[PDB]
């Protein structure tokens, strides 16, 4: 049910993955500034320059596309999620808590741009909890617990 609740508000996200993707990464770097250094291509860019940055928005679109794939899969997602865990743990070297930060940013952005009301916000936190628990199990398989 919680996947359905998120998907009934995903339209504005999927309608402009670049714009919304930019909103999400811009807000992530503002509200959680320590996350920006985890993106060496973006680290060091002054906050005022991030909202208008096409590379940041293009990356945000990649992120939200991938999340849309997971959401549309409704909890049967191993072929999508395992590679995502593998690359984030081992290539990007992103400790798991950072996913919790981006999820909360997404909740905020969807409340403002996608009509995601209080119940939908609960649902999205639950769904992101499912995804993050699966990422974290995979991280642990690979030796990553930090
Ligand atoms: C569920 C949330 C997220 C999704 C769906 C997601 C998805 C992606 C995808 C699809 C890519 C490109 C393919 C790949 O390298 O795996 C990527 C790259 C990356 N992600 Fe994420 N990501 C998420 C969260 C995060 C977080 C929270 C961080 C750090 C705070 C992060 C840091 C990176 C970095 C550093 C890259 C490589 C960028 C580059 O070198 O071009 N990701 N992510």
């Amino acid at each position: 049910a919680d996947f359905d609740a998120v998907l009934k508000c995903w339209g504005p996200v999927e309608a402009d993955y670049t714009t919304i993707g930019g909103l999400v990464l811009t807000r992530l770097f503002k509200e959680h500034p320590e996350t920006q250094k985890l993106f060496p291509k973006f680290a060091g860019i002054a906050q005022a320059d991030i909202a208008g940055n096409a590379a940041v928005s293009a990356h945000g679109a990649t992120v939200l596309k991938k999340l849309g794939e997971l959401l549309k899969a409704k909890g049967s997602h191993a072929a999508i999620l395992k590679p995502l865990a593998n690359s984030h743990a081992t290539k990007h070297k992103i400790p798991i808590n950072n996913f919790k930060l981006i999820s909360e940013v997404l909740v905020k952005v969807m409340q403002e741009k996608a009509g995601l009301d209080a119940g939908g916000q609960t649902a999205l936190r639950n769904v992101m909890g499912i995804i993050i628990a699966d990422l974290e199990a995979n991280y642990k398989e690979l030796g990553f617990s930090g």
